[PDB]
RNA sequence: UGGCCGGCAUGGUCCCAGCCUCCUCGCUGGCGCCGGCUGGGCAACACCAUUGCACUCCGGUGGUGAAUGGGAC
């Protein structure tokens, strides 16, 4: 089931409650210090809510993030992070 | 009234204050009573359901089944 090193980490288990414009930004208050971030991906749709696509410019920052922030207390919830499935399309769009 | 009708009650017109609201939140909006038909949208708010791997916004339901007094002519 486990999931190969990415681009892109997949955080989940998010307060659903926090307006997506507000969960980017906190996402990107926190997150920014592991490296050059290009896009963070959030929608409230009743499949992708409490879900984010935080994509890194580096794999050693998305490892770095992974690592660092597993079960991050965020808006009262333990973040629960993993690498996504497949590359962001703005990791395919460069590399 | 979001949009529409019926029954009842109710002298007029302003002024101040408070309060109300999913569909022109406010002073050239509304704030007696009862009942009935019905359009839009989930945008906010609430609730229900959802732990879900995306890169085309995109689950559902609910609210107006609302809000008072005073003052001047
Ligand atoms: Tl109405
Ligand atoms: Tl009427
Ligand atoms: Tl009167
Ligand atoms: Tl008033
Ligand atoms: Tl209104
Ligand atoms: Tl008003
Ligand atoms: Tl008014
Ligand atoms: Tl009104
Ligand atoms: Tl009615
Ligand atoms: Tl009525
Ligand atoms: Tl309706
Ligand atoms: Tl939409
Ligand atoms: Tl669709
Ligand atoms: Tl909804
Ligand atoms: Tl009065």
């Amino acid at each position: 089931p486990e999931t190969r090193p990415n681009h892109t980490i997949y955080i989940n288990n998010l307060n659903e409650k926090i307006k997506k414009d507000e969960l980017k930004k906190s996402l990107h208050a926190i997150f920014s210090r592991f490296g050059q971030i290009l896009d963070i991906l959030v929608s409230r749709s009743l499949k992708m809510r409490g879900q984010a696509f935080v994509i890194f410019k580096e794999v050693s920052s998305a490892t770095n993030a992974l690592r660092s922030m597993q079960g991050f207390p965020f808006y009262d919830k333990p973040m629960r992070i993993q690498y996504a499935k497949t590359d962001s399309d703005i990791i395919a769009k460069m590399k």
